[PDB]
């Protein structure tokens, strides 16, 4: 699709058996989701943005589906104020900025 | 241009006659720049990021070039980890997301 930026670019994702809404975020290195359960190994991480840092759990090799596009990547889970899809997954569905 | 996301989408901007680097950030409502001088009066704003909230100075109707594309709009100034160009100016230069 072509997604306008007049509004926040929100999409549905499918992950860990769940449907969630998330923001397509070209400014984010990483994908970060609100507290949820995911299978397999994880390790702690600090990530930073405006306002400073939060501690998250890093899960690797997680299948995700975004607008019908399947991908796999790292997902961070923790007390983020909103769900964001970061560049690490945006690349995999072939998402570009255009003007 | 078409910009892929394998690296951070950093571009050159020009504001107050000076070149800076800034990040094209579809996850940001607003444009926020690191401490700098701008003309005129400002108003208070609080903005929220992943880490929590900061206070910034809001300047309106500021000319700014983004990748050579001319815009004029609201620029916030405050303690951000990077210069970020948000949707308020991305829309002025005709930016969309595509996949
Ligand atoms: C650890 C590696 C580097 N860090 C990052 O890549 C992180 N990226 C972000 O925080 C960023 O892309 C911003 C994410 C989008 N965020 C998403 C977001 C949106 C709303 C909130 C929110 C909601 C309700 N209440 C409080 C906050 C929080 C985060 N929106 C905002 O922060 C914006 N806020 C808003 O647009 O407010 C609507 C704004 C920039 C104007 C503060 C902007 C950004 C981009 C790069 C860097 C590091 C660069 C040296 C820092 C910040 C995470 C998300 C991957
Ligand atoms: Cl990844
Ligand atoms: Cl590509
Ligand atoms: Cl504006």
């Amino acid at each position: 699709p072509q997604i306008t930026l007049w509004q926040r670019p929100l999409v549905t994702i499918k992950i860990g058996g769940q449907l969630k809404e998330a923001l397509l975020d070209t400014g984010a290195d990483d994908t970060v989701l609100e507290e949820m359960s995911l299978p397999g190994r994880w390790k702690p991480k600090m990530i930073g943005g405006i306002g400073g840092f939060i501690k998250v759990r890093q899960y690797d090799q997680i299948p995700i589906e975004i607008c019908g596009h399947k991908a796999i990547g790292t997902v961070l889970v923790g007390p983020t104020p909103t769900n964001v899809i970061g560049r690490n997954l945006l690349t995999q569905i072939g998402c570009t900025l255009n003007f």
